[PDB]
């Protein structure tokens, strides 16, 4: 019953392509000779070989260390000349940056987007029954300085690593001239279909179908256009038909509206999908189909209550994740089931809720924020601005085609606006486009940092909160954007356990966070539960950062930010399972760290746990019970003498035993194990899938010494290409055929070619017997240049989860308008500005002689702990009325570039206990936005003191 084949056709078109890292003259050309490039597959990046290599260099400055420039890819195709009459069209889902196709020659147009898929028509300038072939020039320079870098202003390593080239995947479509459009709006202007529910309950739910159908043929055509609802088993359960008169050339929007009786509803613990297909019929001949994705879902964010689904209300919890979501020794050409690998993680630890930073996902990311029920926050493309101009026309259009492309996708909640607050007739601009686009998703619409402009208030639908502060839109629910922006190194366990390069690292001074796995687990539920977890008004919201990436941090010790809670290759932290202890619905306990300490240690023992209460056994020696955990989750344990063996902690709910968790001392170290992980279609010989291999350090029993650090050198042989891994702590650590061990474990990546065969990885350790594990890449149904064969991605992942089963017992200035501070420390508003209030909230320095003017003014209490601290709102207001804005600085720091861009030097000076702060002086209107960044834009002394800010009304 389900209609399956007509004239259309998608190829995946990422298979081989050549590539040349350069610019030659006329490469577009026909019979450029090519026969010299690189034989590549998509998704592919030039920089998977230059990233994750530098040592960051803090102050939030991403790593641009990497080559830049234009480079070239060409793509032979040959089509039958069975298809001489079909429309074809090629389809990117993102180029990096910008990107000029070419097909036979002949220019097709460019996109500069970056991040958001585009489309073109070949149909015009297509040889049928000979080679075709596509040329793409691409081009990933961006300017030095992030706030000097127009127009593409998101094109930045700052928030997102400059990986260059084809990194998403290719597609091929041929169809009909009378077909359903695709919903490419660059450059095609088409939209496809449109999918809405409406008048939804369990008993019931009408989804309206509008399908945009398009005759491309010389005569008009008289169809019937069928949409069929599609079940998880894939049983058609409903359908509707019309009868519509296309006339030749015309484009028209087809509207059907479909009862489902007993919808499944699609909720964030049982994300139920189901599929419309929509075809075009000549009397019982199809002509075209094209499938659309369909959750069926009531919600609300409440401004009360925080969010509801389908009347059950659902905590949102989950991760801000960047765009390029690189993949060390991979750069960010993700393979789709290594996104997928990524989104299983964030699924297993029980994240719902996810938002892309600051660029849209790919195509296949969504589909998994559709199947494994997650809430998302999309935005276009963004970097961290109010833009105008150039910038805004770009950036405002790839808004239009983020909507039309990804706007029936159930998971999709809200429609991030801005990484910053907008003019009010960029507001306008934004509602028109979801009232053009989406006007019936009934999705909200925000943008993070909002409360630093007036023009805000009465346009955005939903506060994008940032760090937990306190809500400045009451009217409105409130969602959390990027919370927790601590760093912690996988390889640290805890002060209790050896070094490994990180304590006595050379950068060690340099880092803002100096914590160990322990500390950075642990605090996630301090972080969560303050800023989320505790206010039933709050609907929760996104922590910073899921896999550590080379974007702007904080720790030069890394060659990454190291916020996420895995690392670059998907090795979990500590703090990966903390958080999978606290979101996830079921019980569950999680000790944090391991039990390989000396003999006689003594240390606190953290259990996190989603429990009420939890027991402490060494070698089944009960130690203690908690029933009064901290920040929610975490129980903890002090003075625990540490005995070789085994320690236990048991979970209780209403004093009734829910779960367990055992962690063993294991032996010396014995052999190395290779284990391999490749996609649910095995390894795929296509010249880009990849196969990883854990390499670990075990004991005599197999399990995994915790301890383990050291050099394993690899050998490979066979048809494949050899991608490496990393080392977190070290440089040029990336593609070399040898890598540390650390914490008894890393994973380094394989690559295909387009060869299938047999392929032998040797690893080979001083002291142990070597090992190998065999690979075999597996032949894909590959012809001219193209495979029907779409990537592959995980399948039939639907299951029913539980609601939790306990819940942590909850709580019960007229010039400084709207402020906020987002560095480490605590700032603190004052007023009444004379001789011997404190300077500082974590001192307890005074103000003694200061200039006559200064008396009397409101002033903030910054925290020095902060002092070499770096944020781009580290400190913001509006200024409520027209005011005299000071800011005291110290003469040893650099001085930043927003002193010296707003603010003049007054000549006087304000000394605080030794310290010579030079007073820098601005007058703001009523409304200014007042943004403060770090002390100093780079290095600093170490003992230097952090800039004070006073206010006094101009009167
Ligand atoms: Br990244
Ligand atoms: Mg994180």
């Amino acid at each position: 019953e389900v209609i399956t084949s007509s004239e259309r056709t998608t190829y995946n078109f990422n298979v081989d392509w050549k590539f040349i890292k350069s610019n030659p003259k006329q490469a577009q050309d026909i019979n450029y000779n090519d026969a010299t490039w690189e034989t590549i597959s998509c998704p592919h990046t030039f920089n998977d070989v230059d990233t994750f290599d530098d040592l960051s260099h803090g102050h939030h400055d991403g790593e641009d260390n990497q080559w830049r420039g234009t480079v070239w890819y060409r793509k032979h195709f040959k089509l039958p000349k069975d298809d001489k009459g079909k429309k074809v069209f090629i389809e990117f889902e993102s180029v990096r940056q910008i990107a000029d196709v070419y097909i036979n020659g002949v220019h097709l147009g460019q996109n500069q987007t970056g991040f958001i898929p585009f489309g073109f028509d070949l149909t015009p300038h297509l040889k049928f029954g000979e080679e075709n072939i596509i040329a793409v020039k691409v081009n990933n320079d961006r300017g030095d300085h992030f706030r000097e870098n127009f127009p593409l202003v998101w094109n930045h390593e700052h928030w997102h690593p400059t990986h260059g080239g084809i990194y998403r995947n290719v597609f091929l479509h041929t169809m009909d001239p009378l077909h359903i459009t695709l919903p490419l709006y660059d450059n095609l202007e088409t939209v496809g279909t449109y999918v809405y529910a409406e008048n939804i309950s369990e008993k019931s739910a009408d989804i309206t179908v509008e399908t945009e159908i398009q005759n491309e043929h010389a005569e008009n055509k008289n169809i019937t256009l069928v949409t069929q609802i599609v079940d998880n088993d894939g049983a058609v359960v409903a359908h509707s038909n019309k009868n519509v008169a296309i006339p030749s050339g015309q484009k028209m929007k087809v509207t059907t509206v479909t009862n489902i009786q007993n919808p499944q509803l699609w909720y964030t613990r049982y994300p139920y999908m189901y599929k419309v297909v929509s075809a075009i019929k000549e009397s019982n001949k199809v002509i075209d189909t094209y499938e659309s994705p369909l959750g069926i879902r009531n919600f609300d964010f409440n401004k009360d209550s925080g969010f509801w689904i389908n009347g059950e209300q659902i905590k949102l919890h989950g991760w801000g994740q960047k765009p390029t979501n690189a993949w060390a020794g991979l750069g960010a050409a993700l393979p789709d089931w290594l996104r997928d690998f990524t989104f299983k993680l964030m699924d297993e630890a029980g994240g719902n809720f996810i938002r892309w930073g600051h660029c849209a996902a790919s195509p296949a990311e969504v589909d998994m924020g559709d199947k494994y029920g997650f809430v998302t926050l999309m935005p276009g493309v963004s970097g961290e601005s109010e833009d105008e101009g150039e910038t805004w026309d770009i950036r405002y259009k790839a808004f239009k085609d983020l909507i039309v492309y990804y706007r029936n996708h159930p998971s999709i909640f809200i429609w991030e606006g801005g990484n910053w607050a907008e003019s009010e007739a960029h507001y306008k601009e934004i509602l028109e486009a979801i009232k053009t686009f989406d006007p019936k998703g009934k999705r909200l619409m925000g943008n993070r940092r909002a409360d630093v402009k007036n023009d805000s208030e009465g346009y955005v639908s939903i506060e994008i909160g940032t760090e937990g502060w306190e809500r400045e839109y009451p009217d409105l629910p409130i969602i959390e954007s990027e919370y927790n922006r601590e760093e912690a190194p996988r390889r640290i366990w805890d002060k209790n356990s050896p070094d490994d390069n990180f304590y006595n690292h050379p950068n060690i001074s340099k880092n803002t966070y100096k914590l160990s796995s322990e500390e950075f687990a642990v605090r996630q539920a301090d972080h969560w539960w303050n800023k989320m977890g505790k206010k039933a008004y709050h609907s929760g919201g996104a922590n910073w950062i899921f896999s550590d990436g080379p974007h702007g941090g904080r720790c030069p010790t890394e060659v990454t930010r190291a916020s996420g809670e895995v690392d670059a290759v998907r090795l979990p932290k500590e703090a990966f399972y903390a958080l999978k202890a606290m979101w996830r619905p079921e019980p569950q306990v999680h000790i944090v760290g391991h039990w390989n300490y000396e003999v006689g240690t003594k240390k606190t023992m953290y259990v996190m746990s989603n429990c009420a209460s939890v027991k402490l056994y060494v070698n089944d020696k009960l130690v203690g019970t908690n029933s009064n955990p901290e920040n929610g989750y975490v129980f903890k344990f002090d003075n625990v003498a540490w005995e070789s063996g085994k320690i236990k902690a048991e979970g209780f709910i209403d004093d009734a035993l829910k779960t367990t968790q055992t962690k063993e001392t294991t032996g010396e170290p014995a052999a190395l194990k290779l284990t391999s992980i490749t996609g649910p279609e095995g390894w795929l010989a296509d010249g880009s899938d990849v196969a990883l291999i854990d390499v670990e350090v075990v004991d005599a029993q197999g399990r995994r010494c915790p301890l383990a650090k050291g050099r394993v050198d690899f050998t490979i042989s066979g048809p494949a290409i050899w991608r490496g891994g990393y080392n977190s702590g070290k440089p040029n650590s990336t593609n070399n055929l040898f890598l540390d061990i650390e914490a008894g474990i890393n994973r380094v990546a394989v690559r295909s070619v387009l060869e299938s065969g047999t392929v032998t990885i040797m690893a080979k350790k001083p002291g142990f017997k070597d090992v190998s594990v065999t690979l075999k890449s597996l032949p894909i149904d590959f012809n001219n240049g193209l495979t029907t064969t779409l990537p592959q991605v995980y399948t039939n992942v639907l299951t029913k989860e539980p609601l939790p089963e306990h819940i942590p017992e909850m709580p019960e200035s007229e010039l400084f308008r709207k402020f906020s501070y987002t560095g480490d420390g605590k700032a603190m508003l004052r007023t009444n500005m004379h001789w011997g209030k404190k300077a500082y909230t974590d001192l307890e320095y005074n103000y003694t002689v200061l200039p006559r003017y200064l008396n009397e003014s409101e002033y903030v209490r910054t925290p020095n702990s902060d002092n070499r601290y770096w944020a781009r709102d580290q400190l913001q207001f509006i200024a409520g009325k027209k005011m005299h804005i000071y800011v005291l600085h110290d003469d040893t720091v650099p001085r930043p570039e927003f002193l010296l861009r707003d603010y003049e030097d007054t000549g006087d000076n304000v000394n605080v206990v030794g310290a010579s702060m030079s007073v820098f002086h601005r007058v703001a209107e009523e409304g200014e936005s007042i943004i403060m960044a770090g002390n100093s834009d780079g290095d600093a002394p170490e003992n230097c003191r952090m800039y004070t800010v006073m206010v006094k009304e101009f009167k």
